[PDB]
């Protein structure tokens, strides 16, 4: 029955910098720009086609989107950009990189943020360096005071996702409509957990690959009828 | 007053074949994506900021408008595309150049085609070379048999696309978001025609530069308080 595509984007500016952009809007860099021009390719080769696509409103998302339907040649498709879709806020770790979070925050912290499900980081506090930058930005002028993070778990990540994947996604699959999904590691994680079922223990230790179009068939109940396959 | 923006594309690949595009959908040329770079940088340096982004279902347009979103740091927008900004519909003429043209169809028969408010082209009959490439793309597959046009003149252009400003559009100004509409010459022109109420020789006579940002301060009842100045 049904045909659903994801794909991560690849790395970003301050990946480059080893720093934690979260929410920051750091745009593609080179090599991440050319995974998804791989990606694209690999969509092209197939011949997969799409009816309409969904990203978040962070740059490196969009212009993996932008160099993917360049790549099939479906430029003109609808596009819809959520928040929901973000990455994971990484609260007062934003723009740090290891060594400034690890001198910061320690090392028993920082185990605990990176192996849990459910423990948030640091909030990002007014006098962050970026808290400007990002809490203050006019695209998210519209959410609610309780919609804006300051930090994400994992679990946030996903309970927010999930929504948007019920709400505008999963009525657009029922309809026969081809979904296009791009958008970022931890926000796709809660895609793949509610489709599969998949336990907290196994989302954590699924690496999506990036710039890698993933490939689910669906039956009638929107349930998986063998493994995500990779193109 | 509101503001809104209108930009026409540059150049496109098949300007440089000298070939009519209508609704054939030709990518920009080098230097049209050039243009497109410029008219971004113009109003970065002026400070604009935009809402929600409207565009035709053609790269052309489509590129001008990512690559303006690129430019001033918007790329998160809302984007809206549809047939309705599209180009002129250059029916049998579509991927012929002016000598073919003349030879076909006439020197009497270009001359009115090209200096007429509502005389169209000639149909595209289902033996022209593009006929499946654009009348069954199925982009424009939920569109009726009477609404996929096989020919316009810029009368028919006008008149569906300002459907899609009164639908679309208006609202979004209405409630005061700031508007950036990336299209086409043809397209463009009925928008101006309607909020200047120009005459068919004067919207005729109007030629919209491509690439240069212009720019509409809008009364409360959406009429210009002043004619169209450029960027
Ligand atoms: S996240 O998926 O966008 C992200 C960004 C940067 C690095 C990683 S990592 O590969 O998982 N390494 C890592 C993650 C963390 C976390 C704290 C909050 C949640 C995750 C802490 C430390 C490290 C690290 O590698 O230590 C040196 C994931
Ligand atoms: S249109 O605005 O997209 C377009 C494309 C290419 C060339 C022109 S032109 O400069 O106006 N010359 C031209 C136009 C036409 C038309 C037939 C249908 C509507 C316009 C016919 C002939 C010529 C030409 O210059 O013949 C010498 C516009
Ligand atoms: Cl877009």
């Amino acid at each position: 029955a049904y045909k659903l595509v994801l794909i991560r984007h690849g790395e970003s500016a301050w990946n480059l910098e080893n720093r934690f952009s979260g929410w920051y809007d750091a745009d593609l860099s080179p090599a991440g720009h050319e995974e998804a021009k791989r990606g694209g390719q690999a969509l092209r080769d197939a011949g997969y086609e799409f009816d309409i696509c969904f990203t978040s409103v962070q740059k490196r998302a969009i212009r993996t989107l932008w160099t993917v339907l360049d790549a099939i040649d479906q430029m003109w498709l609808p596009v819809v950009r959520t928040w929901r879709l973000n990455e994971r806020h990484y609260g007062g770790l934003t723009g740090l990189n290891k060594a400034e979070t690890a001198a910061k925050h320690g090392e028993a912290q920082v185990k605990i943020w990176r192996r849990s499900y459910d423990v948030p980081p640091p909030p990002m506090e007014p006098d962050h360096p970026f808290y400007s930058n990002i809490s203050k930005d006019r695209r998210y002028a519209d959410l609610t005071e309780d919609q804006l993070p300051s930090c994400e778990s994992l679990k946030d990540t996903i309970a927010r996702a999930l929504p948007f994947w019920n709400e505008e996604i999963v009525p657009q699959i029922k309809e026969g409509k081809r979904v296009l999904i791009a958008a970022h590691g931890n926000s796709l994680r809660g895609i793949v957990k509610h489709l599969e079922g998949l336990s907290e223990e196994a989302i954590m230790e699924l690496n999506l690959p990036t710039g890698i179009p993933i490939v689910y068939e669906l039956d009638k109940n929107l349930k998986p009828i063998k493994p995500m396959q990779f193109l």
